[PDB]
């Protein structure tokens, strides 16, 4: 039958989905690594123990445990992106949208969700593949991963709680995928990783750790990078954090294993609640636990390994949105509220910019503030507002990109650079946040294609048309079959992804960018 | 006789000029203070002893020695700089031009030539007070004093070499303009000090000097101001400089008074041909002997004296050229040349930043160059070029003067700010260089009336308008009888002054100048 798959692992039973007018087979809940529940909590994933029987997976899993968003309860353009599904530690599961009827030997595309590494679902309703799977004809998959403490709490030099354990959940997907997928019709020889933030970090990731190279074909990475100031810290830090996260648990800290053991005790929400009280700074876009450059999954310093191109090196097709930052402000910084324009004042701009490089001194406030502020109108509140905006997506989602796309390009065989700066006609939040960080999901997964979602004529072309780009490209390695200019070291073009004329453009950023990449740290450093 | 007017002095025998299609009368080479020759040399100014008998006004007196300008022999546009009468030590003489019939008691200018402190003289061509006299029927005085070591060597602590004495040299022309200018029909409480560059940072400097401010009514500053970088010194640095001189003239260097004394048997060119080898480093826009922050004439730092309002209060005039830098690019930064387009290139651009500011340390001139460059076509040789201009002109003049006028307006009686920026149709310097430091003058002395000048008839019109703002400035303490706006701590306003409708902006150069006033110098000091 057509919904029955006999895999490495057992017999897998899908089911028949409905899909714009049209039907195909969906397999949800396919477990891929033991339930990482009881003493298993922190400790890296084992793989899945084959069974006996059919494997039902006809309805999607349960979601990790995570940090449950409730700043605006009820309102969509939040609860969007909190999960649909009663939460467990026993959430190690993938979904794959396979055509009707079944491929034989066809492109596979693998999401890696984001979510700042504490947060995130695969089981999402943006996430739904079967409008790529079906418009596209590829193999979709969506992996789930261990996110917070929980796959990520690092207590470097112990095996019971090494961290990075997310980052392993995922690949024991990836690995799964490599094994399994051909049975469903896919060709586990051209398969593209792709994930927003959180996950386009961790895509990232999976292009440096050595452990991860082999397990894929290209990746796209969708506003996130590797080298984010937030997609990883020290052992030293992570160690930190895990050791205050004790301490907010009254936990015995005499000892790795005292410590471990405590928090293994601990309900998963018990963690949740004190999760954020183990920040070193008063904060934006920044997380507890991340992944950490233990010197095992990341054998040395990212950036040394982007220098030394100590990674895999092959096509990536990746891009930013034009409001990164607008998310994070609207959450953390004083002055911005849903409901109004939240036109910043200099004061608030200040308190802003603190709270945007945690990190920075002085001399290099001054410096972030010298240069996103128009001294011929400093009292713009507009100005003041935007330029917060700019100055929390430059710093941790575009200009961190942009050195990797930069550093990658050098050794690999295919840079597509993307600008998408679209504003979708139906979006619920105000428009003070333009384009929003993660707004651009939905049109890769064609939701602008269902009537009942009201989105233009247009939203749903260019839906289509950025659908094509990233399954011709993960299937060729080439976005293209109106030309998406490769990205050169030389040349560095990239395009704008939006519903007007493609436009070609180079040097994405290069004035904040070189301030961000080079001067600051350079400043701050020798500060 | 209109031509004999008698001082406190002496006699004084002037001459009939005629100017316009008319006449008036110019009394040129009035001794003001004893020949600063001999064991007088580096010495502060004596008063010059009275005089029987008639002395001889009919001729210009002799320019102070100077360092000579042989760059590009024979061209006007340089050589107009140069003195234009025998060089003596004996040069402290004083011009004025007065009305026909001779005034009762009306408007004194009194004129600070400029010239780095090391040159200039007050014969020049573009100093003829005479069409300014004429024209606004003021009495013109145009001063002299010591430049170079012979006005500025400082080796403080001693009474043979204060320094500063060139300064002195400036208010006992005052003092004497104080006490003799009545009979000449002038009124010796309505004077007003002027003068560019040089003069125009010496006028600010009497502003400050509590020795100098009853000397005064007014002031008038064209590009220039007392907290330039290149106007003054520390005493350290003055001894340090005063002592390599000697060193470069073998002297004995065992005590000041050794020092001295061998400076004081060499010839005024032995001193000249060394006088550069002092400089602390290879820069552009430093001169050797200029004005020291003594504790006498200077009570405190130029800074805490702005920041205290401890100066004149009163009335100023001040303002800008568009193209300061450009003169000093070309004569002494890689990649310009006098008969070239002057296209400067990446490694000529970070040679002429470094140049530029000499102080700046490796993350400065990192700030600096971030700060002018366009990383999105920065192999521009005309924006390299012009970039590099800006560079100069914004941290040697444009920015230290907003300082000022900003520090000032809060406790004067009265700011007007200009922006110069008209190239005169004759110019013949080459066109990247703009509207050139120094160039504004030939405008404000009304060059551009004398037919047999080739200037258009726009020009004549705005020296005209300009020399009108000068004047009733003077007269009144207000440049207006088309409103020239006030300047105020709140509105910054200022205009234009060229050729065209005038125009009123606001926060003259506030980007740049608030990098090079406030940021920069924060950096510098934290590394
Ligand atoms: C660093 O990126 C993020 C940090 C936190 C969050 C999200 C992030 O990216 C956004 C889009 C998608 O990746 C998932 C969740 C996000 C939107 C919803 N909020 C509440 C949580
Ligand atoms: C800091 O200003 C200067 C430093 C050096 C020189 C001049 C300066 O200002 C110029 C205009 C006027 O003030 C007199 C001389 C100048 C033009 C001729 N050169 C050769 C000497």
């Amino acid at each position: 039958s057509e919904l029955l798959v006999n895999t490495k692992s057992g017999k897998v039973m899908g089911t028949r989905v409905p899909v714009l007018s049209s039907h195909i087979s969906a397999f949800l809940g396919i477990p891929f690594a033991e339930p990482p529940v009881g003493n298993m909590r922190f400790r890296r994933p084992e793989p899945k123990k084959p069974w006996s029987g059919v494997w039902n997976a006809s309805t999607y899993p349960n979601n990790c445990q995570q940090y449950v968003d409730e700043q605006f309860p009820g309102f969509s353009g939040s609860e969007m992106w909190n999960p649909n599904r009663e939460m467990s530690e026993d959430c190690l599961y993938l979904n794959i949208w396979v055509p009707s009827p079944r491929p034989k030997s066809t492109t596979v595309m693998v999401w890696i969700y984001g979510g700042g590494f504490y947060s995130g679902s695969s089981t999402l309703d943006v996430y739904n593949g079967k409008y790529l799977a079906y418009t596209e004809e590829v193999v979709l998959v969506s992996l789930s991963y261990r996110v917070g403490a929980f796959g990520f709490l690092a207590l470097h030099g112990s095996q019971e709680a090494p961290g990075n354990v997310g980052l392993l959940d995922q690949r024991m997907a990836l690995q799964w995928v490599h094994d399994n997928i051909q049975f469903f019709g896919g060709d586990p020889k051209t398969v593209t990783i792709f994930g927003e933030s959180a996950g386009g970090a961790s895509v990232g990731m999976h292009i440096l750790s050595p452990g991860s190279r082999d397990l894929f074909r290209r990746a796209i990475l969708q506003s996130g990078s590797p080298n984010c100031p937030w997609a990883s810290v020290s052992v030293a830090e992570g160690r930190r954090r895990a050791v205050e996260l004790g301490r907010n648990l009254n936990c015995n800290l005499n000892s790795d294993e005292e410590l471990i053991h405590c928090l293994r005790e601990k309900k998963p929400q018990e963690l949740i609640d004190v999760e954020w009280n183990v920040l070193p700074f008063d904060s934006i876009f920044r997380f507890s636990f991340v992944p950490v450059i233990d010197g095992e999954f990341f054998p040395t310093s990212l950036e040394s390994m982007l220098n030394s191109g100590n990674f895999k090196k092959t096509q990536i097709l990746l891009g930013v949105n034009k409001d990164e930052g607008s998310f994070f402000l609207l959450y953390g910084a004083p002055g911005f509220s849903k409901d109004s324009e939240s036109k910043i004042s200099r004061e608030d701009f200040m308190s802003g910019v603190k709270l945007s490089v945690p990190h920075a001194n002085d001399l290099g406030l001054d410096a972030v503030t010298l240069q996103y502020t128009d001294w011929m109108d400093d009292n713009n509140g507009i100005k003041n507002r935007d330029g917060l905006d700019d100055i929390v997506g430059d710093h941790n989602v575009i200009c961190p990109l942009m050195h990797f796309v930069n550093k990658y390009t050098k050794f690999g065989n295919g840079t597509y650079l993307y600008f998408f700066n679209h504003r979708a006609s139906n979006l619920v939040w105000p428009e003070w946040m333009g384009v929003i960080h993660g707004y651009e999901i939905e049109f890769v997964f064609g939701l602008p294609l269902v009537k009942e979602l009201n989105y233009t004529a247009e939203e749903e072309a260019l839906s289509r048309r950025i659908m094509h780009y990233w399954a011709t490209f993960a299937k060729t390695g080439n976005p293209n079959e109106s030309k998406w200019p490769l990205f050169t070291t030389k040349e560095q073009k990239f395009i704008d992804l939006n519903t007007e004329p493609m436009k070609v453009h180079q040097r994405l950023r290069v004035q904040m960018c070189v301030f961000w990449n080079q001067f600051l740290p350079k400043l701050l450093n020798a500060t």
